[PDB]
């Protein structure tokens, strides 16, 4: 099958690596615009390809489709499916006290828990 | 290593993919004013990689740095590198008489020479 340009087919899926700063939240509506969600990633298979790319782009970091209403609340994806550290374990990146780190993104080959509010890039995901 | 935003790691190089259209000639330049050279296809290992983006991407083609000097002439790379047939063969979709198809772009799966001041898409490649 064909992906959009600009995006990147790999596996079931085509995704867009957005090199463009934007909340959790600001990326999240970008990728729905374009018919899309933040990048679920599914397996160990789709975190290699995905950790390939986001540990060639060191500098950024990159919003993913995790996220939790709350933090005392589970992690999700994006289609509310519940999260398995089947790929990956949210590191928890606050510094001291807080109740804003609700929202994912991977940086390298590690992945972070982050203010939703915070500028950062994104992942999209569509699949074919 | 690391790649340019909005490049692709794979193998021992960063890949552009450009999604805009020029002749051979302004791919060529646009590529070099990067620091990087039109696609270079040194193999079946890379040749796949590229396949697996082009195959996806079917609406349109991309110029490669594959070319020659004159119609009866052998085709070389940009570093002035001989063309061996390792990876893929070009093929000669050529409906009449012409002097004039003498670069070299990929459309989907395969390889064709074509007239080089035609619009298409470009893959640039740089060298870890
Ligand atoms: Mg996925
Ligand atoms: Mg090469």
């Amino acid at each position: 099958q064909s992906c959009l340009p600009n995006w990147i087919m790999h596996g079931k899926s085509c995704y867009l690596f957005s090199f463009s700063g934007n909340s959790w939240y600001g990326s999240k509506r970008h990728c729905s615009q374009l018919g899309a969600h933040l990048l679920k990633i599914d397996n160990s298979k789709e975190f290699e390809f995905i950790e390939s790319q986001t540990s060639s782009h060191r500098i950024n970091a990159f919003w993913i489709g995790l996220s939790r209403n709350q933090s005392e609340g589970p992690w999700f994806w994006e289609d509310g499916s519940a999260f398995f550290p089947n790929s990956f374990q949210v590191r928890n990146a606050v510094p001291q006290e807080s109740l804003l780190h609700n929202c994912v993104w991977i940086h390298g080959s590690e992945v972070y828990n982050q203010i939703c509010n915070t500028s950062s890039y994104s992942i999209c995901e569509k699949e074919l």
